[PDB]
RNA sequence: ACGGAGGGGUACCACCAGACGUGGAGUCUGCGGCUCAAUCUGACCCAACGCGCGCACCUCACCAGGCCCGGACGCGCGGAG
């Protein structure tokens, strides 16, 4: 599941992309969790997210796509469909967070 | 419609009888010309010329130079590595 509250935050947003916001977002800001792109690019890039987070409240899992999905960052036409490829991202953070049906 | 045609009428944007003026000097203002980078324009008998309701900036159109897109809305492409 997970595939419709984050909708509702987006309205709102809390959801962030790109290496800059989530550091930015990881210290000073209040990280609660995020699902990474589990370690795409490179793990050092990520290795970089989970050194600091067991250094200083989140986890993993494999689909990046979904990322892309939940998050508006893929073109939605107006009919409510797919359109250009769901755009693959990672920084993953949540902020506002405004899940507990997970756990 | 016109008549250096005829007959009736009329009005100080016609005259008689008079008055006060203008055109003469200096100046305010607008108008053509000359000039300039530009001296932004319209209107030319009555029926254009202190008229288009006061130009240091704006007004402002013209002259010499510099920021901005404030390119709405749909299709294809790219975009958060």
């Amino acid at each position: 599941f997970l595939k419709e509250t984050f909708k509702r935050i987006h309205n709102m947003d809390g959801l962030v992309t790109g290496h800059r916001q989530v550091f930015k977002y990881l210290e000073r800001k209040r990280a609660k969790i995020c699902f990474l792109a589990s370690d795409c690019e490179e793990k050092q890039y990520a290795d970089i997210v989970e050194c600091l987070c067991k250094e200083y409240h989140l986890c993993k899992k494999f689909t990046r796509r979904t990322l892309g999905e939940l998050t508006g960052q893929v073109r939605c036409l107006a009919d409510s469909d797919k359109i250009i490829k769901v755009v693959p991202a990672s920084a993953c953070v949540i902020h506002n967070f405004v899940d507990v049906d997970s756990f």
